[PDB]
């Protein structure tokens, strides 16, 4: 059973810690936590190609893709907390999609997937817990 | 799988940029980068098993040992700042001593106690 964990930091208030587990490698990963210092509504959700913060996010490179980075979006709430409670099967914490060592990432504004009719706030390195 | 790179810091001045190198899988990792904030001295330098800093240097568990995490010291000059530049044989970017995703931290003390400032290593590429 392995484990991740990440500390979310910015300039701003934006903070929080992501937790990462899972049970059975190529099973999914089950990823839980909260954030603060968001704005209340749906703010995008991603894991980047490098666990490089020396300029913060900004260093983080592109959304991972071996997006397999893409991990949706978290909502606020109007203390601006949001809840983080996401089981995603594509990413991974070994093999191939591994994402330890990456960034994590949550974003101003919301992912639409995509499927709209058509600044990076806090981040940090994926850790081993 | 071949670079890491790592930005420690603390509560305190500490702050560093760590560098990891390995272009031949299970071959040499080189590590280089400066650290400043520190007193005049010998600092220990070590690979802490987790990637936790949910408390600071404090969620960042024991010396990594699966000790292997051990990189020797850094020693600050006279403006408390460490160039390193090191290489060790028994880290990797890869295998059982993968090193990505563990916790860099510099002792206060010397290694022949608190922890100045720590760090995520993460893929540089």
């Amino acid at each position: 059973a392995t484990k991740a964990v990440c500390v979310l930091k910015g300039d701003g208030p934006v903070q929080g810690i992501i937790n990462f587990e899972q049970k059975e490698s190529n099973g999914p990963v089950k990823v839980w936590g909260s954030i603060k210092g968001l704005t209340e509504g749906l703010h995008g959700f991603h894991v980047h190609e490098f666990g490089d913060n020396t300029a913060g996010s900004t260093s983080a490179g592109p959304h991972f893709n071996p997006h397999v980075g893409d991990l949706g979006n978290v909502t606020a709430d109007k203390d601006g907390v949001a809840d983080v409670s996401i089981e995603d099967s594509v990413i991974s914490l070994s093999g191939d999609h591994c994402i330890i060592g990456r960034t994590l990432v949550v974003h101003e504004k919301a992912d639409d997937l995509g499927k709209g009719g058509n600044s990076r706030l806090a981040c940090g390195v994926i850790g081993i817990a």
